[PDB]
């Protein structure tokens, strides 16, 4: 089939994704998400994903950062095809108001607001911007009990509901998304706990870096996990990644070198310093290697798919200008490399 | 990666001087393979194809390469090229185009885009068959033909009924590489015919001109275009040919050569031509390169050459698409001296 991995990004939030590097011409404005994003849909990138924190953990407390829902808002007013996927907390979010939140913006969107169900915390940010803690155990009650809540209110004309955080009486919410089944919910995740809420409650699986093999396992674990449960399969599974594609290899681990330095090392160092690695880059985005050439990188992304990779979250920086590259030199050779023989 | 990309016109007629004969540009699919091949190597990433089926440089009956095949050709045998190939409605059947140009992209592996072109030369059109449209409905044809194309590429099913085309329930498989379906640049000067790149094209492309004249042309289809939607103009394309050279003078000297009309007994009078006079020979530029190629002034040294080009990055222009000649010695040349200095100078402003 014609019908291979989808190239998604992280909406630009931040200032940049490098905790090791000042200026990496990336003004943290919506200006400069909104380019980035018209440019990805003309360039191949079916979806974005926007980070929700309240503090910048990438450049600093102080430093700017877009506040997640309103720009997932104003985003979905100036494009037309993006899938405009957004992370929510529930320990910073009224579900009801969400639920309402997330059909509107649906609505005006024409069908393309997607959640991504954070049960994360940082600890500090709860202090400064008066998240509800959950001890960690109950964390994912609460995630359980809000996702039930947004479903209902998408379906019902009329939803009651009685829990252990939660309560509601007859809520009836107008207009319904426009998505028929809800608004479609990615989730990640990797304790016994948060991953069986991914299985009975999501529509689709986002992890953070991972290499092909750690990738393989998670994906046929929780592939069966989902056939001993009453759900359809999951809908996509997502990795994030971090993608270094230079001319040649060495001009990729120059680079490589340059965003770890904390502010000569060989191959091998590289690939064995995953402290410094995980520091430097978030969400693991170097763990999944796509650092090198183009060939190299396509190479990999087409391992990624065969073990049921089916959509990339990825980073780049400077993110626009990088993003063009991956374009013109990654897609066509992924293209290509699926269809030898 | 940043700012301006560098496209060129695929050499497909033997050169690109109506008053100079030999450029030692071959028209053959060999040598437009051989400059496409060494182009991906030199910082280029798109080619534009014209569609004429008579060479409108060097004579009507001088060999000239025809539009689609060498696309599809020069597809197989290129990795990463954009080929970015023109297409005039009144040669076509939109189903049977939609229908190819699904086919380049397929098998191109996403690379192919096209240049939309509502301009018409009678003679050819005579000669070839080209369904002949009133001035005024000429882009009618060419809305309708757009709008056929891009229903093909994203329906299942698609059906049109119209006052140039009708069809019922037509399939196609299958769709382009991507989604959204296939760039289409569109030019043109006139009201009706900005209105229609303005609301079904993807991308915008220019004749040659001055700084002024582009940087009018730009914001003016930038406001067009916000009125009617959110998403902008993907990119702006302007034509030019490039002279450069170690110095001014011999840049200067080129530039006279070119367009120097002159063995009938005739030399001239007040003989020597000035660079003032140079740029002020609008009528006889024009005729000398095609798309006004000489307008914007790319003829210098490597230096005024870059600066130029940072000026036209800076009103707004996305894409060059160049012509020089001898092609494949002058893109090179092109490479090694000016990209370099339109990296460095925009570094350091």
């Amino acid at each position: 089939y014609f019908q291979g991995v989808e190239y998604g990004f992280w909406l630009p939030i931040f200032g940049g994704w490098l905790r090791n590097v000042n200026d990496e011409s990336m003004p943290p404005t919506f200006e400069y998400a909104k380019q980035t994003a018209q440019a990805a849909e003309q360039l191949g990138f079916s979806t974005t994903l926007i980070a929700e924190l309240n503090l910048n953990d990438i450049k600093g407390v102080s430093a700017p950062s877009l506040e997640a829902w309103t720009t997932a808002a104003a985003l979905a007013a100036v494009t037309d095809r993006l899938e405009i996927m957004t992370a929510v907390r529930p320990g910073f979010h009224n579900p009801a108001v969400t639920a309402k939140m997330a059909a509107n913006i649906d609505q005006l969107s024409n069908g393309r607001f997607t959640l991504n169900v954070v049960s994360a915390w940082w600890e500090e940010e709860a202090k400064q911007y008066g998240g509800v803690f959950t001890a960690h155990d109950e964390r994912y009650d609460r995630t359980e009990e809000f996702v039930t809540i947004l479903k209902g209110l998408w379906k019902e004309e009329e939803f009651s509901y009685k829990g252990n955080f939660y309560e509601l009486h007859h809520t009836h919410l107008s207009p319904k998304p426009v998505q028929k089944q809800g608004i479609k919910l990615y989730a990640g995740g990797e304790s016994k706990r948060g991953k069986e809420v991914i299985v009975n409650h999501a529509d689709a699986y986002v992890m953070h870096g991972g290499t092909v093999e750690e990738v393989s396992v998670k994906i046929e674990d929780m592939k069966n996990r989902r056939k001993k449960v009453t759900e359809e399969p999951l809908q996509s599974f997502g990795l994030a990644a971090y993608v270094i594609c230079r001319h040649t290899e060495e001009e990729a681990l120059e680079e490589w070198r340059r965003i770890t330095d904390v502010k000569f090392v060989s191959k091998s160092q590289l690939e064995q310093q995953v402290k410094l690695n995980d520091y430097s880059v978030s969400n693991r985005g170097l763990r999944p290697n796509l650092i090198g050439t183009p060939e190299q990188i396509a190479e990999r992304i087409l391992a990624f798919e065969k073990v049921g990779v089916t959509l990339l979250l990825l980073q780049f920086s400077p993110q626009l200008e990088e993003m063009k590259r991956f374009s013109e030199k990654v897609m066509p050779l992924v293209e290509a490399k699926r269809k030898e023989l």
